[PDB]
C-alpha cells in the first residue's frame, strides 16, 4: 500500500465543442507526471445522442494514450448534457474490493439536469467522484440555481467516502456587474473579484457544506470571445468549472495545482486542471 496517491482532475464546459486531440496537456501529463488516478469531467449538449460521432474518437484517443501508461479506465458515463470519466493505475487495482459503482441522478423529465457519481476502493479507501449541471431557470430541491443535490454528496452517507471530489461548472458566477468585475481581473485582483463569487453564497445555503476549493489564481474563466484571450462583456467575468474537495473520514488531501489552460481557447470556457495529493 502506498503511503500517498496523486489525483488529476479537469473539468470543461465545453458546449457543442468537439474534443481536442492534444489531450496530454488538458490531463496534466506533459511535464512528465505519472499520476495515480484521472477524472474528467465535461458538460455540454447532444453527447449521448452523439450526432458528431466524437465518441469513437475520444475513445480511440483516450485509450491510445492512457494504456500506454499503465491506466485501466474505470468508468464512462454519459448523459445528454454531462460526461465523467475516471481512469487508475492498473497496478492499484484488485477486482476483489474495488466495488466500482456509479449512479446518475437527474432532476428534471428531460434528464438535463442532475449529475454523475463514481466511486471505488483502492487499498481499502474509497474514492468518489462527481460531476453535476442545473440550468438557471430550473425548479430544484434546493430552490436555487446551483448544481448541488445531497444524491450527489457522498459525504453526507452513512458510510462517507475517504477522498472526494466534485468537479465542473457549478453553476456559481460572480455577483456583480461586468464593469467592476473587468476592473478587479485588469488590476490581478482575484481575491477582491472572488468576494462576489457565488461559491460562499451556496455554501451559506448548506449547498457544498464542508466542500473545499484550492486557492484560485487565475482570471476568471467565462466568458472569452473564442480563440482570444477578450472577455465577452455581455456576461460578468466568473469562475464556471471548479474543483472541490472533501474526506468523509479526517484524511488528508493537498493541492499541489489548480489552474485553468488557457491554451485550450476553442471555446467560450476555459478548461480547469487540479492536482492533489492524498494521504491514505
Ligand atoms: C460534441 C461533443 C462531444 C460528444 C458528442 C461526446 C461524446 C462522447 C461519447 C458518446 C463518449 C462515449 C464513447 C463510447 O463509450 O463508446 C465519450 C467519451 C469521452 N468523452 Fe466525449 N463527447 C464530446 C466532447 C468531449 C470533450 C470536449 C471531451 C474533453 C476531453 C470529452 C472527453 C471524453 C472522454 C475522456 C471520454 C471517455 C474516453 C475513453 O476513455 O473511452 N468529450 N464522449
Amino acid at each position: 500500500p502506498p503511503a500517498q496517491l496523486s489525483v488529476h482532475t479537469v473539468s470543461w464546459n465545453s458546449g457543442h465543442e468537439r474534443a481536442p486531440t492534444n489531450l496530454e496537456e488538458l490531463l496534466g501529463l506533459n511535464s512528465g507526471e505519472t499520476p495515480d488516478v484521472i477524472a474528467v469531467a465535461v458538460q455540454g449538449f447532444g453527447f449521448q445522442t452523439d450526432k458528431p460521432q466524437q465518441g469513437p474518437a475520444c475513445v480511440k484517443n483516450v485509450q491510445s494514450l492512457l494504456t500506454s501508461k499503465g491506466y485501466t479506465k474505470l468508468k464512462n458515463t454519459i448523459t445528454e448534457t454531462m460526461g465523467l470519466t475516471v481512469y487508475c493505475l492498473e497496478k492499484h487495482l484488485d477486482q476483489n474490493t474495488l466495488k466500482n459503482e456509479t449512479i446518475i441522478v437527474t432532476v428534471d423529465d428531460q434528464k438535463k439536469s442532475g449529475g454523475i457519481v463514481t466511486s471505488f476502493t483502492i487499498y481499502n479507501k474509497r474514492f468518489s467522484f462527481t460531476t453535476s449541471r442545473m440550468s438557471d431557470e430550473d425548479v430544484t430541491s434546493t430552490n436555487t440555481k446551483y448544481a448541488y443535490d445531497t444524491r450527489l454528496d457522498y459525504s453526507k452517507k452513512d458510510d462517507p467516502s475517504d477522498f472526494l471530489f466534485w468537479i465542473g461548472d457549478l453553476n456559481v458566477r460572480v455577483e456583480t456587474n461586468a464593469t467592476h468585475a473587468k476592473s478587479l481581473v485588469d488590476q490581478n485582483n482575484i481575491d477582491g473579484l472572488m468576494a462576489f463569487d457565488q461559491l460562499k453564497k451556496a455554501k451559506e445555503q448548506k449547498l457544498f457544506d464542508g466542500w473545499t476549493e484550492p486557492q484560485v489564481t487565475f482570471k476568471p474563466t467565462y466568458k472569452f470571445k473564442p480563440n482570444t484571450d477578450e472577455y465577452d462583456l455581455s456576461a460578468t467575468p466568473s469562475w464556471t468549472d471548479r474543483a472541490l474537495y472533501k474526506s468523509g473520514t479526517g484524511k488528508t488531501i493537498q493541492p499541489l495545482s489548480y489552474n485553468s489552460l488557457t491554451n485550450y481557447k476553442q471555446t467560450e470556457h476555459r478548461p480547469v486542471l487540479a492536482k492533489f495529493r492524498v494521504t491514505l
